[PDB]
């Protein structure tokens, strides 16, 4: 198995100038006709020709329309092509090459496949090389001319990247057409496109240049009148990144396509972005709220990778964080523009401390820039994408908006149609800080660690005031754990967003202030502080850290009830819940070890519990941070600070914080749920695709947050409001009702009901399926089979059966049953999935991130099931590599 090395970087021997190709799809096998104009480089020793192909079946290969001759001439082994460096030319030369593929039965959905009746392709990482020959990395950039033919009838719509530049009939019902895309490009943003799509399409000026861009958004027939959410996003998403960062389109065209076989959410193929269809369709009668939100970022994400990713790419993939990890910040600060909601921010930190803390205390864990790799398609991780995304945040909170922008903009005039590397960005990023530092000694040396250490660093405080002088101190510590990746770890450059709250008025008593922690400690003083404040620590989460506040929980309720920054106000609440929760765990646990027949638990504070109350009930305050408050931390949150973490002891823990709190706050939160319903529900808009009202969901979310927290609750009567939920028009109130009434025993009759309102949409029936899974039942066993046989079956569509599995793997109490018997369900669906697609596969190995973390008999047993799969004879290499690393072999 072959490793790849950061280090080991070097140029190749051989230049791609030109690809011509022509791409005749036929019913039983897809014919690839290539020409690659080449040429030999200064890096060139004589070596030879090799090129990546896989599973390509040859017809003939040619050097300068000369016929090569297998053996004599080359060697294929259906990964490599090899030809004999006597056989390669010293000049300019033409290979040429003529394969025969079979999208029907490419269900790894990398390369050339069909998902339904469409033809489509996914390149990126190191697909293209399943579609025709190629030296197949991102540092072979070449010109494109791509000729697609197929069955008129059965694929009217041709799609490549480039200009359309020809159109012809074909005898025998067949057509073509050509696509000439000039401009320079690494293979892994080659897409086509082929069949029976229909339309929505607009136009847009762009703002400075005034060019006209034709913008279409397709899907298959049936679902066509979702895709009007998807064409305003990608409006706004143009003018945002002319609003922002001063940057236009480059191109006539733009065209978003659904397909909905998709092993991710989309892929920014120049011009031609593929999509997830469940990150791209929805309409208000057929979708739940969270699509609204999805599509905004991922109609934006793929739409920044023209600047971020395509006009700048890559040199080479450890540079992956480059892109992704830029591409997801340009992607968050366009989608708290355009939401407006505190939740927005709060959603992502909410996720990379859950996700990608356990993956950064895991036996996976790596910096974002690893130092080697064998698989990539398990290369694109929360690490690389959501860390990627806060180091890159991490320059605009240390630079300010002003000299951010100015530092961006040289990164982009700097790189524009070249390569690049993590350091070319720093370099552009230190310029404006020596500006913004007035000190051309000033560096960002330090900041590459970001780059290059592995493991979430541990940010702690303490605290000093004298009121004789008015003066005080936070002196700050941080440490981050050694692990496999560096031995010694070393301090990095963490910018610490504060504020001073005085706890007499809640105002705030200094400027906007950011600390530079460059040392592995440090004390910064404020003189003229008048009062002993409470600080307000990380801002905005301004580093990817562990917190440690050293905070009373008096103070952390005065943060909570009058800081003025959303986080610290939410962290503050977390810190608060964390405290009870070890606590209430361990005395939960001690009883279980002991055996006792009686002990005490520490009830939940009761001066928090009035301040989620008074928060509440505070007309003005946000419905979506309410619902975050009312809300436990995320249990792959809370399990990154317990040891050998026992799930029914949690369980346990849970549920006696949410009845302890909710035996106060019920009649509050009924009343709540009544008071929302007028504006939470309002129908004015409903069949108008084009008003999106992100305060609007909020309040939903918390109207079923509290519907839920008060059917746990068997408050009574609650059914009847479970049941007049249930005929709601909006898809997230009538699947909560089918969620929530799972305490009930009208759950299979609201089972039914819903499954019969999402049956004929096929991404409504994907949510009715995440809901059933996800339904807090005892008979969830026996329910999953019932899936299995009379909806899931042998779908190989990745959502059907992510849908079904992944909710349930979150159900504390029951996928972590002591039998093992979840665990064994979960891997027998990866080994059965690896058969067809090793990266999905791979993706249902999520639950088992957290395998070291369990306690001593749920170690075991989860290990047994990845040796168990580790053993079965035809594993991916994929399964294969990430099962070994996961287990520490
Ligand atoms: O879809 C996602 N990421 C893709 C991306 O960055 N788009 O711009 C993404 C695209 C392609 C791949 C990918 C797909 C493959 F089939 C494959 F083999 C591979 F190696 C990588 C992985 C992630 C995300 C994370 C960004 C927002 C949507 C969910
Ligand atoms: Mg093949
Ligand atoms: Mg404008
Ligand atoms: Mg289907
Ligand atoms: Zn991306």
């Amino acid at each position: 198995p072959k490793i790849h090395y950061r280090k080991d970087y070097k140029p190749s021997g051989f230049i791609i100038n030109q690809v011509t190709l022509n791409i005749n799809i036929h019913d039983q096998e897809t014919i690839v006709r290539s020409v690659l104009d080449m040429d030999i480089s200064k890096h060139n020793v004589g070596e030879d020709l090799v090129f990546d192909g896989v599973g390509l079946k040859i017809n003939e290969i040619s050097i300068n329309n000369k016929k090569l001759v297998e053996g004599e001439e080359y060697t294929y082994d259906n990964e490599f092509l090899t030809i004999f460096s006597k056989f390669v030319p010293k000049s300019k030369f033409a290979f040429s090459s003529e394969v025969i593929i079979h999208p029907e039965t490419n269900y790894a959905l990398t390369g050339l496949y069909k998902s339904k009746n469409i033809i489509v392709s996914q390149c990126e990482a190191t697909g293209f090389r399943r579609i025709t020959f190629f030296i197949d990395r991102p540092d072979m950039m070449a010109k494109y001319d791509v000729t697609v033919t197929a069955d008129k009838e059965k694929y009217p719509v041709l799609l490549s990247n480039g200009d359309k530049v020809n159109e012809f009939e074909i005898p025998g019902g067949r057509h073509g057409a050509r696509f000439n895309d000039p401009p320079l490009k690494p293979c892994y943003l080659f897409a086509v496109v082929a069949g029976d799509l229909k339309h929505l399409s607009a136009t847009y000026i762009t703002k400075y240049t005034k060019k006209k861009v034709e913008l279409y958004v397709f899907s298959e027939e049936k679902y066509v009148s979702k895709l009007q959410w998807a064409l305003e996003c990608l409006k706004k998403s143009m003018a945002f990144d002319e609003d922002y960062f001063g940057l236009e389109y480059d191109l006539s065209r733009l065209n978003l396509v659904a397909v909905s076989d998709f092993n991710v959410g989309a892929m920014e193929n120049k011009g031609l972005n593929i999509f997830n269809a469940n990150s791209l369709l929805a309409s208000k009668k057929n979708s739940i709220d969270f699509s609204y939100a999805r599509i905004l970022t991922v109609v934006g994400h793929e739409y920044f990778h023209q600047y971020t990713g395509n006009r700048v790419t890559l040199r080479d993939w450890f540079q992956l964080t480059l892109k992704e990890g830029l591409t997801v910040h340009r992607e968050n600060l366009f989608s708290e523009e355009m939401t407006k909601t505190v939740t927005t921010r709060l959603s992502h930190v909410d996720l990379l401390r859950s996700v990608q803390f356990l993956e950064d205390s895991s036996p996976l864990s790596h910096p974002i820039r690893p130092e080697s790799y064998v698989s990539m398609e398990n290369f694109y991780t929360t690490t690389v994408y959501d860390k990627g995304s806060e180091v890159m945040r991490m320059y605009l909170t240390i630079l300010g908006e002003e000299y951010y922008k100015k530092g961006f903009d040289i990164y982009i005039k700097k790189n524009d149609g070249n390569t690049a590397t993590c350091e070319d960005f720093n370099y552009a990023m230190e310029q404006a800080y020596k500006m913004k530092k007035a000190d051309n000694s000033a560096n960002l040396n330090q900041y590459l660690l970001w780059f290059s250490q592995s493991g979430t660093p541990h940010v702690s405080f303490k605290y000093n005031y004298d009121a004789e002088k008015k003066q005080y101190s936070i002196h700050v510590n941080q440490y981050t754990k050694p692990d496999e990746n560096q031995k010694e770890k070393k301090p990095l450059f963490i910018p610490i967003s504060v504020g001073l709250i005085n706890p007499e008025n809640g105002k705030e008593m200094i400027s906007q202030t950011t600390l530079e922690l460059t040392k592995e400690s440090d004390t910064f003083v404020f003189n003229n502080i008048a009062v002993k404040p409470i600080p307000s620590l990380f801002r905005g989460f301004s580093a990817p850290v562990y917190i440690e506040d050293q905070l009373t929980d008096e103070e952390r309720i005065l943060l909570l009830k009058y800081d003025s920054d959303a986080f610290v106000r939410y962290n503050s609440c977390t810190n608060i819940y964390m405290k009870q929760i070890l606590m209430n765990y361990n005395e939960f646990l001690k009883a279980k070890n002991e055996k006792l027949e009686s002990f005490q638990l520490t009830p939940v504070n009761a001066q928090f519990i009035d301040a989620i109350k008074y928060l509440l009930e505070d007309p003005h305050a946000d419905a979506g941070f309410k619902s975050y408050i009312v809300s436990l931390p995320q249990d792959r949150y809370i399990i990154n600070f317990v040891s050998n973490l026992d799930t029914d002891v949690l369980a346990d823990t849970k549920e006696y914080i949410y009845k302890q709190i909710g035996d106060k706050l019920n009649d509050v939160y009924y009343k709540m749920f009544k008071s929302l319903e007028a504006k939470a529900d309002d129908l004015t808009y409903f069949n108008d695709e084009s008003h999106v009202d992100f305060d609007q969901m909020n309040m939903r979310t918390l109207r079923n947050t509290l519907l839920s927290l008060l059917s746990k609750a068997q408050y009574p009567n609650i059914l009847n409001e479970i049941i007049e939920h249930s005929k709601s028009p909006y898809p997230s109130n009538w699947l909560t009702s089918l969620s929530v009434s799972a305490y009930f025993d009208k759950y299979f009759e609201l089972y039914d009901k819903t499954y019969k309102l999402s049956k004929d949409d096929e991404l409504l029936l994907q949510e009715w399926l995440k809901t059933v899974s996800r339904s807090d039942r005892k008979d969830i066993y026996e329910i999953l089979k019932k899936l299995e046989n009379e909806v899931l079956k042998d779908s190989k569509n990745p959502n059907d059966i992510r849908a079904v599995y992944l909710p349930f793997t979150n159900n504390l109490r029951r996928f972590h049953d002591i039998s093992g018997k979840g665990y064994k369900l979960i891997a027998e669906v990866i080994t059965k999935t690896d058969k067809f697609n090793p990266m999905v596969a791979t993706q249902l190995c999520e639950p088992f991130k957290l395998w070291n973390k369990l306690d001593t008999k749920r170690q075991e047993l989860m290990l047994n099931e990845m040796n168990t799969m580790l053993q079965e004879p035809q594993i991916s290499n994929n399964l294969k590599e990430y099962l070994l690393r996961l287990t520490n072999k």
